[PDB]
């Protein structure tokens, strides 16, 4: 019945956004007290359960990039410390923005981040989720070369086969280490339960990276993961994007895709 504004609708209400690229000035003037005591109750919730899950690489970037504990962060602030490291800065979006526009800003180091905060894929997610592994040059280039992609991909009705990549990498990707299993997705690192299940959890299957497979696997966004894939390296992931992927998409065009709770027969399962 009732159709009311989503929440990003509502929180553009009067701003506006480039018609080619999406981006914006930050809106700095929109954080109410409200919204910096939501980020600083996130940011202290996850740094609590992170210890011992995240990879050590995201903790140690949270901290060079002086991500503010305690507030929204000032992008531009945020930009001057990532822009020494590794030569990327992020740029303030609306939220969801085409796929052509969000690849050709990866492609060229610039990483769109949502501006606006949930009320007590937001700027949480998008900044404290996504950025602090930009510091780490191997994965800053996996990024850049994943951005490149997207020219190929888009001419090839490809796009999203290279979304399924990005999911099971970037947004829920485990890294293998001696000390253990430990998480490298976005969308893991920065939610309340989903760190806690795919580390501790018998349920999820944890199978290792496989770029074809990966290519070839549905996932769905309302729910935990089914399957996490596993690399050994940020290595693995750029090394990965090195060959041509127009063959690979035209083979799996024709393909079945592996079910997000599937294991396929040559999975090395973990
Ligand atoms: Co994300």
């Amino acid at each position: 019945d009732f159709v009311v504004p989503d929440i990003t609708t509502r929180k553009n209400v009067g701003l506006s956004h480039d018609a080619n690229d999406f981006t914006l000035p930050q809106p700095l003037d929109r954080y109410s007290a409200e919204d910096h005591a939501t980020w600083a109750t996130l940011y202290q919730r996850q740094c609590k359960l992170l210890p011992g899950r995240a990879c050590d690489e995201f903790l140690e970037g949270l901290e060079r990039l002086e991500v503010d504990a305690d507030r929204v962060p000032d992008f531009n602030k945020l930009n001057e410390k990532l822009m020494a490291a590794t030569g990327w800065k992020i740029v303030a979006v609306p939220g969801l923005i085409p796929d052509d526009v969000f690849f050709e800003h990866l492609a060229n180091r610039r990483f769109p981040v949502t501006w606006w905060l949930r009320e007590p894929p937001d700027v949480f997610h998008k900044l404290f989720g996504h950025v602090p592994l930009l510091i780490n040059p191997v994965f800053a280039d996996y990024l850049e070369a994943y951005g490149k992609g997207g020219v190929k991909a888009k001419a090839l009705g490809a796009l999203p086969m290279l979304a399924r990549l990005y999911w099971y990498t970037v947004e829920f990707g485990l890294i293998n280490t001696p000390a253990g299993m430990r998480i490298y997705g976005a969308g893991i690192l920065s939610s309340k339960s989903e760190s806690i299940y795919c580390l501790d959890s018998a349920s999820p299957n944890r199978v290792g990276f496989d770029l074809m497979r990966i290519m070839n696997t549905r996932y769905r966004i309302d729910t935990f993961q089914k399957t996490y894939f596993v690399i050994d390296s940020f290595k693995q992931l750029f090394d990965a994007t090195a060959p041509d992927f127009a063959p690979l998409y035209l083979q799996l065009a024709d393909a079945q895709p592996w079910g997000a709770g599937d294991i396929a027969p040559d999975d090395l399962v973990l």
